[PDB]
């Protein structure tokens, strides 16, 4: 089916835009990436960097993951990102999000061979 690596790309990668297309960005992107299908995914981050640059983080600063696993990695350089956060008045199926652009270090969890991002842990 959909690999963990492909799922990370669907849920977290948006290399096409340098920053959050618009105030509508999260409303459109959360739906189109199928993060609103079964429920409103409450929070989700999209990264506006090349796939190779995000895959390279698996080789960068090793940090503890929030769940206590050891396989998380923080980017040495800041990256362009968009945080999506479901609004207090959002009601499934009409999932509503606030769109916020940032330039932060990302923290991803990496797994497999090849060793690639499979979850988005945090930005700092
Ligand atoms: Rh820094
Ligand atoms: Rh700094």
């Amino acid at each position: 089916k959909e690999t963990a690596a492909a799922k990370f790309e669907r849920q977290h990668m948006d290399s096409s835009t340098s920053a959050a297309s618009s105030s509508n960005y999260c409303n459109q992107m959360m739906k189109s990436r199928n993060l609103t299908k079964d429920r409103c995914k409450p929070v989700n981050t999209f990264v506006h960097e090349s796939l190779a640059d995000v895959q390279a983080v698996c080789s960068q600063k090793n940090v503890a993951c929030k769940n206590g696993q050891t396989n998380c990695y923080q980017s040495y350089s800041t990256m362009s990102i968009t945080d999506c956060r479901e609004t207090g008045s959002s009601k499934y199926p009409n999932c509503a999000y606030k769109t916020t652009q940032a330039n932060k270090h990302i923290i991803v969890a990496c797994e497999g061979n090849p060793y690639v991002p499979v979850h988005f842990d945090a930005s700092v």
